[PDB]
């Protein structure tokens, strides 16, 4: 019921700066992603290229970001979007079991580096999913997998474990893993999700196994599935320099909207994207 | 005949990033502009916008950005271009008795917000000047006016007044001025430049000045007459996501790309015009 103006989808630096700057214009923002920020943020040792910022490991760097969006009191919503449709003059954003609504939108979702696997697309919905909290009460008691790309998925999987019998985890990373003991590790890279009708296993390098169902857990996915009908320029939303898309009131910023992939880049860009939205949301009313 | 492989035009944000950016990737740099950076910077209160440093004022600002270039150990030329020009597989950059060479320049001047006068255009070179300094020897003896639109043209008018007979100047802001008593100030809006072969004359709204010279001195000035040749779309520079211009291996960064006008928006810019930069000199040297 309750109409934002402005959703942001993605915690990086691109989505923190347009949630600075789309409240600072007195609009009301939602800001989804990770109390985190970003796992790559994390990751970074020492950081000289953002200005005025410097001789700081990433780590620093987020604390810096989090202390900016506490001082304009800026929460972050630790939900995943996992889908967005035009509903004529406003966007409908869908979670696991939840529906918001905002007038425009800002995609600041990142990039990923790996690329999906052999029949994630055709079973997308047929016992594949990204979200395996949203998709763990389906096949209860029944065998899943999960290929963790982020060590967050780990979360899930000890979660997931309960309800399931039989669980399996692939680790897409060299960090050991901190899992329940009852469930499978398997180390081998997964090739490709079989089944026709439905998923009836996991093509491994070195095995197949049987599974009612494998979920990919990754830091985002690609914007032309989270928004149906988003016009790409291979891997990246096509913008221009307005950081407009091809859908009226969608906007993109950082990553996901090209290279170079850079912290004040993808903030910047975010400043664009929510100045532009802030002019659309204005428009709109006048008409 | 030591050539630089990126020449930086200003010294706000845009520039600033851009120098960081070139320089951590190993690349010769000259950076121009002012020692103060900006006077925009120096103008603002209190800035909430730029994402990490937040309840800071303009001149704090300023200082954080001081200290990131000292220790990247980049320093700022003191100069103003005057103009650039391309020789081929490099850029000529002209300033009063002095001239640089840079494979790839970066124009990160920013915008003015007034507008020229009548007659500025067609008198140009004709006793119309933008840089007083260099000029100065010129008309000497001679009747100068100087139409100052920034506090720092009171210092060029200062020296002027050694040189010349009878200088006048028009300050354009309302701060009271810091000039030798010898030196008459005109309070009154400045309309059109006169004469026909070279100037005459200064024609006010309350009244006309004869003169010999007229100086007009500005932050910046217009892109596309400190690059002729550069395409422009209305008052920016025409770019593209890469922040690539018309002219092959000249980038442009900040206000003068373009709206919005934000310091964020800027170093972004110049962190892109940095790398499109980066690249453009590695495939020449390939080729
Ligand atoms: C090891 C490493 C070091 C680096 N060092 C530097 C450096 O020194 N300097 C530099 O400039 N750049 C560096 N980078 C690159 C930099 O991290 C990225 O360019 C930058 O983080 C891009 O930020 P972003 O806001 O576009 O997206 P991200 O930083 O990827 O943030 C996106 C966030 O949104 C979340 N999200 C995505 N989709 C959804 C959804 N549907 N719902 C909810 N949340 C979602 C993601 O989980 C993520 O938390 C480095 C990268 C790496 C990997
Ligand atoms: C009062 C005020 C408050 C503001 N507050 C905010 C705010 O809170 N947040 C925000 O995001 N933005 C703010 N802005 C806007 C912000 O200042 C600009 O968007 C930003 O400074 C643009 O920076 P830039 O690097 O593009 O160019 P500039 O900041 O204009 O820097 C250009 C520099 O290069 C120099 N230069 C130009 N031409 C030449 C040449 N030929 N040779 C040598 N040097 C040259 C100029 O003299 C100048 O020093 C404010 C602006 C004003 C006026």
């Amino acid at each position: 019921m309750d109409r934002y103006d402005i959703a942001i989808i993605g915690s990086g630096p691109a989505g923190l700066s347009a949630a600075i700057n789309a409240v600072i214009r007195n609009k009301k923002v939602i800001l989804f992603g990770s109390d985190n920020l970003s796992n790559k943020l994390l990751k970074a040792p020492k950081i000289n290229n953002y200005l005025g910022i410097y001789d700081v490991s990433g780590k620093e760097l987020k604390e810096k970001f989090l202390e900016h969006l506490k001082y304009m009191n800026i929460e972050i919503k630790n939900e995943k979007v996992n889908s967005v449709y035009s509903m004529g003059d406003y966007f409908a954003l869908s979670l696991n079991q939840k529906m918001y609504e905002a007038t425009s939108i800002i995609i600041a979702s990142g990039v990923e580096f790996s690329k999906p696997l052999n029949g994630e697309d055709e079973l997308l919905g047929k016992g594949v999913g990204y979200c395996a909290t949203c998709d763990a009460p389906l096949y209860k008691g029944k065998t899943v997998a999960i290929v963790g790309y982020t060590k967050e998925a780990e979360e899930e999987a000890n979660y997931v474990s309960e309800l399931a019998g039989k669980l399996y985890y692939i680790p897409m990373y060299k960090d050991k893993v901190s899992l329940k003991e009852v469930i499978e590790v398997v180390e081998d890279k997964p090739i490709s999700i079989l089944g026709k009708d439905k998923v009836s296993g996991l093509q491994m390098s070195k095995g197949e196994i049987n599974t009612d169902a494998v979920f990919i857990i990754k830091d985002s996915v690609s914007p032309g599935k989270l928004v149906p009908g988003l016009l790409m320029n291979g891997e990246h939303i096509a913008v221009d320099i307005d950081m407009k898309t091809n859908i009226e009131g969608c906007f993109a910023a950082g990553d996901c909207a090209g290279r170079p992939y850079q912290y004040i880049k993808s903030a910047g860009q975010g400043q664009i994207a929510a100045l532009s939205a802030v002019s659309y949301i204005d428009k709109i009313k006048l008409n």
